[PDB]
């Protein structure tokens, strides 16, 4: 994938992203000029359908792009992954929803908050939505949001969906005050008595049934990938990328500085484990995609292995960054320097629901025993 | 130890230290109020000689006090431990040096920087000292510094000593800009062509030979404790304390949330057990050394080796436990201004101290087990 | 505690135990002469009541003795611990049951199997017991067994008790065929349609309620210790002792190698081998400090006429399963470091390694069981697990 | 795919028998004759043998995949298979005349080894005088030649490190194998006393690493240009990875039955499930890196390109680590299984002992590889030849 025009353009941009990393942290928001430059590489177009001028790319290319960006700036990589994957999600909505978003401008971005921090009440022609959806990474750089929650009919939940809402109908509250991923501006999308029409709503069950309405026109194999791989991989990929960036920064600084065999061992351990994380994370995605391209269903056993290795990829990345940070010692404490930033950033990314390791591990083991699984994050 | 008057007074202070932990980080040094409150508890007097109004206390009492303070505020616990132990170090200097410092005011504090970031050239009546000694925790709150470095004679190092220098003779550079232990104000003490008289310089070899001049008047057994246990334990005790604080904060917060996740329960079992193990060994080795001294017996080298082995490991267990708790807590723990992420950053910052390097102690311990020569003096 | 007469006599015996370790494995049984020598030290009397000529000792002394024995021979240490603790358990049974066992010979030994592998049906005068109780360590060396199981009444289980049964009423089946603790002879006690009188049955609930009938005459504070600490610590202490033995064997062998090595040899300056030794010794010591520490704290409270608080019983279980874990992790580090030399059959370190991993399987070593319970306690949620 | 290769299909048919006979193999303290004959029949030993001798001169990933498969059924048989099989690669680098000495009448002849220096050869006219007692020669009872590692002695000093190729008529095998794991490997001692070894039967490891080994003239297949530093240590890690796959399958089979038969501990034990997740993921990571590094090296050679030193360093890094991941994973499964797993004669405790025995091999020492890798990352000089 390194030869792809998008990858080559991203390569040219990395020094800019590194130089801006502290400013990004300080301002608690990705700089507009970084997002513009990322847009210009074609990055956001990677998972966007061909009908909207997108690449509808091999998903490994997308995650490889994310890994690269995150290796320069953890917050920019995190935002890039999440915002970029929403272009995949929107491909599954109705054609009319896609036209609402992209009909005049195919570079329009969408942010998200998928945890149920609000709900939609059934009304004529759609839903009345209320909520305060926290943790919307990069939400200032989007003009729509996809927001997860139950549909309420006659007082009971009857579906679990994403509501697509334009920014004219919501307020962003600046609350992002955290120890890591400070640059992500993961602020809160506040929705008050908002009408959302039916065509702008997509059930996660329709997605997993392979009946999402977007599939009729967006026929590319990438859109048949399971959400339980696509979304959690978008969360792990940037953390793996952070580990690459941390590794390179550490070895560069230490190389110059260098009879300590222990520092060498930590470097060996970290580099091996980062590589293992990437091999599994990208490998499971490649295997799923190969089956789809061959017209096959992705076997449930593969979806389970994907989740198993994906949470573990995050853990390997964090363990590896921890080793390097610890080994670096006093010099790494200095504010403004890359290694301590990757460290705080990776630990912040770790909190995402999709990174909880026992959730995935317990499910995987349940499958190995042929016992029923009700968890939908797969 | 919990019933000691100093410990009871420190208990009364903890809520305040907790409340003020963020403002302490933001100030990048300990607030004046906190140092004054700590002083008024008698804490700094714990290891100070009785001749100066001190308690010359059981060293376990001192480290228990540090553990308690650090459980409320990591930066304050770190500074308290380091500044407090300098009162023990000064007890070993000449009577005249102790008089210079405490002769008019027995509450005077001393900061340090023991890494060789400067040196003293031999001259008539003393030394000419030059250096820029970084990482002097709490230096803004002291009016003297003890500074480690070689004595230079005929262009060769001939001793390794601490130079005791009053604040009138040095400049403090505000450079403290770090990810953790932010409130410690571990600034840089800059010394330029300063005369230090002979009586204000103490060799670490005299100390380890049990010939420090201060022993003649300060006869309490605590002053015969080995530096290789006293100094490194100073650096581990606050980190263990941070882990106790991190644990209490996490269980309080989580308990409320919980009132079926067996994994969160397992992490708290692992963390509480490992913190307790760290404290049992750290305090146990100190207690064992001290018991021998109280009995008029020598501290055997094997015990000094065990102390170093377990002390670096105590720091490791404390950090590993904090990591577990912080991980387990998840999203709620990222918020700026909340205790758990602060303890996490603070513990990882304390980890960088030379006396916490674990392989250094482990390799020495192993060398000892094989009956091979040891030249490392940090023991 | 090493000035105690029992400890001094055990010290004198250790070389014999070490020399016999391979034979003990090969025969799958503790040698009769080892059990006799152990008896002659006074070891089995340590937790036995004063009325029967016993020491009714500080429990830390008992576990210290166990630690010592197990450091010489893992199987002998394992058997010694479990058989020794049965003398504590019997102190809680009725006076009449103790008289049945010790009335003519206060050196009689009892084996056990506390997992429910049989049951007792209520009948006039007691119970009809049926079972096949596996894993009865050292059962050949005992003339009674205490066997854990439910009482059946109206064809429902109504209590969980130990049935005290003499050897004339059971058969031992030799089935012990395992990868470690081979010497323990942990065979199966088979009980067929046997009458067990009321006075020879003791409920664990009665024990926990401090209403066990033996407490009336056996008033020493050690008998008020909680089973949830006493029995699991009897399982961890020998594994900790195995770790001490493994450590000493490793350092003795390696020390000779390194001192005999030449200037440029790997063995002369291997910092990694040194680090593994530091890690192992520290973690073994931590295991012992907590395991013995929690026992000491419980006992001190009892000596002071106080109850043992539940929070302490929870900490005891937490640290006890962890002590087993620390001991095994440490042996693993040493065995791995030793490398090719350690593979040789008949040598001590690989034996301690297999032995510790075998001891690990005991129900009382399952770490998540204790950890989850401890965490439940910290959250102020209800606990129903009785192994505490 | 490798799984469709004729040798792999034939090995598949043999696995149940190898599993069944694992205990009798340990008890015999060497591989049974039947097993070696069956393995020979599959074509397995021919995998890395040159085509001029009827061999497959195969993609080395195919060879290590075969080893993984065999080792998943029987740790000792997989260990011997890997080692004996790789000697057919090593012999391909010796002179044509040496290969002719070994295979000129019977191309099924096997060679054992002991590469650690446990002997030496003194320079004499026409060759060397060799003396040694080379321990740990896995499967030596099943070979009629040995390749023995040691220095060459010239004017009383060691001038080169070579392998001496010696026929069985010239050495004695001492039955000494008495160990806690890999019991079935029969890793006995090859004793050599005042033996003449001609020049054409001696191969310098430096000649190999310089790409000047004489066997390369006729044996031109790209597999023979692979670096020894990857080839030999991978032969030591691959069977341990296979043992972990076998341990995993045995454990999940046994446990799955238990759990599905359980009623309202085995019914809902999330910890057992986590150990399964951890072990499976780490075993997979081990194999991906171990096989991936070999694949990347081989792809370069197939393309007529050089294998960069950086890749050789990564290979050693991941290879020692693969052994560690395999052992850690087996440990997890054995611990989780608990009491049931202690029974003698059952598979999981055997894989556990076997993996811990394989761990002692020089090529598995992990700090050795890790320190070397770190030295390379700093751009500092490396003198270690195991790369």
């Amino acid at each position: 994938h390194d030869s792809h025009e998008v990858m080559q353009r991203l390569d040219a941009l990395l020094p800019t992203l590194r130089e801006r990393a502290q400013e990004t942290e300080d301002l608690r928001r990705i700089p507009d000029d970084s997002m513009k430059a990322l847009q210009e590489t074609g990055f956001f177009r990677l998972l966007q359908p061909e009908q909207w001028g997108g690449y509808q790319a091999d998903p490994v290319l997308f995650y490889s792009a994310v890994r690269k960006i995150a290796s320069a700036c953890g917050s920019t990589g995190w935002v890039s992954s999440i915002i970029g994957v929403h272009n995949w999600h929107l491909a599954l909505f109705s054609q009319q929803a896609q036209e609402d978003v992209w009909g005049n401008d195919t570079d329009v971005r969408i942010s998200s908050s998928y945890a149920p921090m609000g709900a939609g009440q059934v009304v004529d022609g759609g839903y009345t939505v209320n909520g305060a959806w926290a943790w919307s990474s990069g939400c200032d750089h989007a003009s729509w949001a996809v927001l997860g929650g139950p549909v309420i009919k006659d007082g009971r939940p009857v579906d679990f969906v994403s509501f697509l809402i334009p920014r004219e109908d919501y307020r962003i509250d600046d609350v992002w005050n955290v120890v890591g991923l400070r640059g992500t501006g993961s602020n809160t999308v506040v929705v008050e008595d908002v009408f959302v029409p039916t065509h702008r709503v997509l059930s996660f069950k329709a997605m997993s049934n392979l009946t999402a309405p977007g599939l009729e026109r967006n026929t590319a194999p990438v859109y048949k990938m399971p959400w339980g791989t696509i979304h959690p991989t978008t969360i792990s990929a940037p953390i793996v990328g952070m580990a690459y960036g941390a590794y390179d920064a550490h070895v560069e600084h230490q190389g110059k500085r260098v009879d300590d065999p222990f520092a060498k061992v930590r470097i060996a351990e970290a580099s091996s484990d980062i590589d293992a994380a990437w091999r599994q994370l990208s490998g499971n995605v490649a295997d799923e995609y190969a089956l789809l391209v061959a017209g096959e269903e992705v076997p449930f056993e593969l979806r389970l292995r994907a989740r198993r290795d994906q949470v573990r990829a995050t853990g390997r990345a964090i363990s590896s960054i921890d080793k390097l940070f610890e080994s670096s010692g006093a010099t790494a404490l200095a504010n403004g320097t890359p290694l301590q930033r990757f460290w705080r950033d990776a630990h912040a990314g770790r909190v995402h629901a999709a990174n909880d390791p026992e959730r995935a591990y317990v499910m995987y083991g349940t499958g190995e025993f042929g016992l029923p699984i009700t968890d939908t994050m797969v």
